[PDB]
């Protein structure tokens, strides 16, 4: 129940309260120390992969800067469910840069597929991940098929620990040039879809950038970079959950509770 | 001339003059057919406060300068706690760090963000740079004079930060649809207008599905509520421009939006 979610003082109790499978990594970027729960098990990325699709675009634009201003057409036939920004531009076109922003802050699925076309598909995103040092996460399909998950099928999956290390390297490290990583961070900070997830459980001391993901079966995820507003080293927090026995809304509550527990662990 | 305006009298009005009488206000409208140049309207040459509608031209000014220094759009500007104003829905998230000029442009068009507008004035040379851009584009009427939030103040006979419906309609045509900016600039500006999030209850509420609409609103805490828009026919054809400026202090803030929605309904009937 809702009461059991709210009473949970550690990740195992939280997982038991929703009868699900929860994967979490909390990473202190100053020390490299991590606090995890099932952090090496695979979970479907769902829309959390869009953060790295955008990063792949920025990385390609470092060698061809006009790429971000290139315009790609949006057709009525390309519209998928949940395409809030691209739907306004059907019959005309959008810049690659505005497609990146849209796919991160509203999770627009049509934007994502158009950007896959621009960067060279799931192999391009996988190549960027490997190049960045991540040998675990992988992109294999487009929207909306990538949201499918089956135990033992590693397509479009990551682990909480791998994704936390990758967020650190790509958003905070040297994989991208400073201008590119700052643009990516700003999009994560402007995210609109995560207000009921990790952000709901985190206190005012953090500036948060995050990207959510979900599918229609049982998965609800949120990955985040937390910058201390007062200054200091950021933390990274990834949270992946599969819990088919509770409602969509209750899955957000579980993620909010992850944020509350994490905030206590950092102190 | 209404002694006690109601929602019902507003939605019953079928022409601009009757709509003005129903809300006991002062309404300025210009509906411009870009293919023939003809205009239909009301008080088209009287001055009204721009309020936030000027941001469309602040963004156009930035783009015009960036055509000559392209790195300008990627320059990052710090957002300080001290820069934050009451309406800062996007810049509040970035206080203590910085934002690109391009993202500040986006924020000031599609939200109520006033801090973004002041940071951008710092980059371009202030209100005088916006006025100079307007003059070079052929507008001899519109003028930018003050920073936020003072520019939203209006007094009869004080022309600071004002325009007229006819002047702004012509300027929107030249800037959004014409050759004042380079194609890539004008398309970026159109896309920001199309993405606007503050105007759902204003002109858009009165306009039918046959139009793709970009718009920019503006209002103050006294009696002004405005919305300027470019209407592209989804099926294809020539766009129309519609500017609407309202002062109506006898009705509530929410009812001022209803008056603009009714302008939209009337206009849609007039275009046929």
């Amino acid at each position: 129940t809702d009461a059991a979610i709210t009473a949970a003082s550690d990740f195992a109790a939280l997982e038991k309260a929703c009868a699900g499978r929860l994967g979490v990594t909390l990473l202190d970027t100053a020390s490299g120390r991590r606090i995890g729960h099932r952090q090496d098990e695979r979970f479907p990325m769902c829309s959390t992969f869009k953060s790295m699709l955008a990063a792949t675009v920025l990385s390609q634009a470092e060698r061809m800067p006009a790429l971000l201003d290139r315009r790609v057409p949006v057709g009525e036939a390309d519209l998928l469910s949940h395409a809030p920004v691209t739907r306004r531009h059907a019959g005309k076109d959008m810049t690659v840069r505005d497609l990146c922003r849209a796919t991160i802050i509203t999770s627009d699925n049509t934007a994502a597929n158009l950007l896959f076309g621009v960067v060279g598909g799931p192999p391009a995103v996988t190549a960027f991940l490997r190049a960045s040092g991540d040998t675990v996460s992988r992109s294999d399909r487009l929207e909306p098929e990538l949201n499918s998950f089956a135990k033992g099928d590693p397509r479009d999956t990551t682990t909480p620990a791998a994704m936390a290390a990758t967020l650190q390297r790509v958003v905070l490290g040297e994989v991208l040039q400073p201008a590119s990583r700052q643009q990516l961070a700003d999009w994560l900070i402007d995210n609109e879809t995560g207000d009921a997830c990790l952000r709901a459980g985190l206190g005012k001391r953090w500036r948060v950038g995050d990207k959510t993901g979900s599918n229609g079966e049982d998965a609800r995820n949120d990955i985040a970079v937390l910058w201390p507003v007062a200054g200091g080293a950021p933390w990274v927090l990834t949270a992946y959950l599969q819990a088919g026995a509770i409602s969509y809304e209750q899955r957000a509550s579980v993620l909010a509770q992850v944020g509350r527990i994490a905030d206590r662990l950092i102190g």
